[PDB]
């Protein structure tokens, strides 16, 4: 939560490899992850993100950050009105690329991005058709280069954000990012009306529980390093130092 746009921050721990793969069949697979809220059991269908009662927001974050490359997640989304299933790439300056599935919307996934925590417009969000994301696994793939972010589902391109498209590159995600996986109630009664409407309605916890499943993760790090340092206030990929 230390923002390098505002302060000098300690370095991000790096994925010092070109490839990271986790089959979530195994208890082992959570080695390089932090269960950063709730409890995330690892059954035969992989890591389980259950929303059972209000305040349930089970999440895992990678210990490491990667700097360009690829994030591929095999996920079956949680069902249920207002239950959100989230795949997030996020940097310490709040550059961000994500997938959002809504439990009651059985025909789409939302694609999204933020540059530097800037939520000013809503040119960031696009819905794409997907067959029953709550009832079947899909492969959600983000290809991330200095030229473009590409979203793919089951190896079909569904969205491309070019560097120029993201306010002339000023809002292009281009700082080292970690992968966050989680489910949560967008339709929590305590949420803003706008979040509940976006989530597709009020969440009924008693009609639960609602479980998102992640069976595997593949990360390709374009720039393997032990760590990344933001050398200035630019938030530019050019400002990122690593050995």
């Amino acid at each position: 939560k230390c923002n390098p746009l505002e302060k000098t921050c300690p370095p991000n721990k790096g994925l010092a490899a070109s490839t990271y793969t986790a089959d979530f069949t195994s208890a082992s697979a959570l080695d390089q992850w932090e269960v950063t809220a709730g409890k995330v059991p690892v059954g035969p269908q992989g890591a389980e993100f259950t929303v059972a009662k209000q305040g349930d927001a089970p999440t895992i974050d990678t210990d490491f950050y990667f700097f360009f490359g690829k994030a591929e997640v095999v996920m079956k989304a949680a069902p249920g009105t207002g239950v959100v299933s989230s795949i997030v790439l996020e940097s310490d300056d709040l550059d961000e690329v994500d997938w959002e599935v809504l439990g009651g919307d059985t025909t789409q996934v939302q694609t999204n991005y933020f540059g530097k925590g800037d939520t000013t417009t809503y040119d960031r969000g696009t819905y794409v058709p997907v067959a029953t994301p709550q009832e079947t696994f899909h492969t959600y793939t983000i290809d991330w280069t200095k030229d473009a972010v590409t979203w793919s589902i089951d190896g079909a391109v569904v969205r491309t954000l070019t560097y120029n498209d993201a306010k002339g590159g000023t809002r292009f995600p281009q700082t080292p990012m970690r992968l966050r996986l989680g489910s949560w109630a967008g339709g929590d009664p305590s949420n803003p009306k706008g979040t509940i409407e976006w989530a597709g309605g009020l969440t009924d916890y008693s009609a639960g529980p609602y479980t998102m499943y992640v069976k595997s993760v593949r990360i390709e790090n374009a720039n393997p390093a032990e760590s990344y340092t933001y050398s200035d206030n630019s938030g530019s990929w050019q400002s990122i130092k690593f050995d």
